[PDB]
């Protein structure tokens, strides 16, 4: 490993993303990038790439395909896959799909058939970029070089972006979720969070949008991808599950919402009202109760613990109520079995979890895939850091399109949910850069 210093004016989001773009382009090659308290770390070209689905597990290095079947939880048959990819390299990197949660809650039957749950690859090479410094991590001569001629001629700017139109309805959110409404009202479940796709009808630039969304938003985690054929970028408000070299496990779950951005006195009123507010702070408690029971479940007895309590976290368009849960790991547990007992995260699934989850495959747009699963980077030391996929936005094939929800309780209206995947859906909306 060497490190080269950090030029003067330089953002670190605006190089790291720029160095995805530039030399990523040069040499064809995919990659994932992932911000992680302060440090981007880019994942450049696929040294090897695990790939679970619902009916295989398939590895694939240097043109071969190793193919296997597999049985039991999928976080097991991943943890193996990953455990071996990190034999070799000191860190891996992916995403995990909506899809590799329901295994737990009874519904691993409604998977059609070559269902992706999980996408991990080793890394040829990482480039991290922070505050203070490049590093670089098995650069060869052609990355080295790309590098080089990148510091030299600096980042580009970021032009002016192109708007979308988000107020239409063609997947009939509305009349989805008059259903659920209706189906809490007869004492089916307690909550479920509901979603639309919108289209984007042009190319976006990936690296210049995450660039530009960045700036109006401040996530815990964030990524830029392009993988195997998909290219997707988001800001995740919210760790799902953080595993530690040390066996400490984080989970970080937020419920309650206002709008932010709309400039301080608006935004001071409605965080007031918000942690005043006796059916956001009823939610929050709700949740933080669900992830209570799901950390014990992977603790070592005695060990989960509430550290920070309905405290409120700023989230660009949005504010929200957020609590940290800590526990230790058992050490009859592992960090994929504290992954799968968080997810799919309450946050963004339903309470009770198996009949939330379950609603959703009837009145969701589904498989989900990415969308309110995880980016996901583990480290050869037991690591494992698991963010939540929302504000987000894909391409695939030809398509290019953005994804939001909100929770529907017994109470809610459709046309206010509406408004709230607006509000969603404002937090990358008007930074899309087109191609
Ligand atoms: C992070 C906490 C919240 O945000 C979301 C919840 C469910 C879906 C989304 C979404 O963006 O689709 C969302 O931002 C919340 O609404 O409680």
């Amino acid at each position: 490993s060497s490190s080269i210093p950090m030029p003067a004016g330089v953002n670190p989001a605006d190089l790291a993303a720029e160095l995805a773009a530039v030399v990523t382009e040069s040499v064809d090659e995919d990659y994932l990038l992932y911000e992680c308290d302060g440090q981007w770390v880019l994942a450049a070209g696929v040294q090897a790439m695990v790939e679970l689905d619902s009916d295989e597990l398939r590895v694939i290095r240097d043109g071969v395909t190793r193919r296997q079947q597999w049985s039991g939880r999928p976080g097991a048959a991943l943890g193996e896959a990953v455990d071996r990819l990190l034999l070799e390299t000191d860190q891996a990197f992916g995403w995990v799909a909506f899809e590799f949660g329901v295994h737990r809650y009874g519904l691993q039957q409604r998977l059609a058939p070559h269902t992706p749950l999980a996408r991990v690859f080793s890394p040829r090479t990482r480039i991290m970029v922070s505050e203070k410094e490049i590093r670089l991590f098995d650069a060869g001569i052609r990355h080295r070089e790309a590098i080089d001629r990148l510091l030299a001629t600096g980042v580009r700017e970021v032009p002016q972006s192109r708007s979308v139109d988000v107020s239409d309805d063609p997947s009939g959110f509305r009349r989805r979720v008059a259903v659920a409404v209706d189906e809490i009202a007869a004492g089916r479940y307690h909550k479920v969070i509901l979603s639309r796709c919108v289209e984007v009808p042009f190319a976006i630039d990936f690296p210049l949008t995450y660039r530009l969304g960045r700036r109006h938003n401040t996530p815990v985690r964030s990524f830029l991808l392009q993988l195997g054929g998909i290219r997707a970028l988001g800001y995740s408000p919210e760790l799902v599950t953080a595993v530690r070299a040390d066996g400490v496990v984080i989970t970080e779950p937020l419920a309650g919402t206002r709008a932010l951005g709309r400039g301080p006195a608006i935004d001071r009123l409605a965080r007031d009202d918000l942690e005043s507010n006796s059916k956001e702070i009823v939610e929050h408690a709700i949740s933080v109760r669900s992830s209570l029971e799901e950390i014990t479940d992977i603790a070592e007895p005695g060990s989960a613990a509430v550290i920070d309590f309905m405290t409120v976290r700023e989230r660009g368009s949005v504010q929200h109520l957020g609590s940290t849960i800590r526990a230790r790991l058992d050490p009859s547990s592992d960090r994929m079995a504290a992954l799968e007992a968080l997810f799919p995260a309450v946050t963004a699934s339903g309470i009770p979890k198996a009949a939330g989850v379950e609603a959703i495959f009837r009145l969701d747009e589904c498989p989900r895939g990415l969308y309110s699963g995880a980016v996901v980077m583990l480290s050869a030391d037991g690591g494992l850091d698991a963010a939540l996929t929302l504000r987000a936005a894909y391409q695939v094939g030809g398509r290019t399109w953005l994804r939001a929800g909100a929770g529907i309780i017994e109470e809610s209206e459709p046309e206010r949910e509406f408004e709230e995947t607006c509000e969603k859906l404002s937090t990358l909306t008007p930074y899309l850069v087109a191609r």
